[PDB]
């Protein structure tokens, strides 16, 4: 299953390429301005086989709890209503949300105890940075 690793806090502290995968998203500028300036904490943490990872910010909270290959319901940070689904590959505990025949992954992996997120919609990729704390 997911490594234990990825258990506990996280918090961003770099962001390469997310105003562009937002506006991908269809989010409009005032809120990719906050966007942009959110260093969000992530939250990961499991119950049984169900994990939950929890994004706090000033600007916006969300949270998912899921079990690998199961695919649930999501509400995104931008407020999109997906079809979503998180599967592991090579430890890399991997989502894809989908909606109105779009679709978007975000794959987030260990690199040197870092948590890299990397996000992609249409050509766009995102890459976000996170040291436990
Ligand atoms: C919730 C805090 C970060 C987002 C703040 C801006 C809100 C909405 C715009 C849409 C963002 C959707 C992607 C959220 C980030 C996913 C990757 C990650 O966990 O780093």
């Amino acid at each position: 299953g997911m490594s234990n690793k990825f258990l506990g806090t996280w918090k961003l502290v770099s962001s390469e390429n997310f105003d562009d995968y937002m506006k991908a998203l269809g989010v409009g500028l005032a809120t990719r301005k906050l966007g942009n300036l959110a260093k969000p904490t992530v939250i990961i943490s499991k119950k049984g086989d169900i994990i939950t990872i929890r994004t706090e910010s000033t600007f916006k909270n969300t949270e998912i709890s899921f079990k690998l290959g199961q695919e649930f319901e999501e509400t995104t940070a931008d407020n999109r209503k997906t079809k979503s689904i998180v599967t592991l590959q090579r430890g890399s505990l991997n989502q894809v949300q989908r909606w109105d025949g779009k679709e978007t992954t975000i794959k987030r992996k260990l690199v040197n105890g870092k948590m890299v997120a990397e996000c992609k919609m249409k050509g766009v990729v995102c890459t976000r940075i996170y040291e436990k704390v």
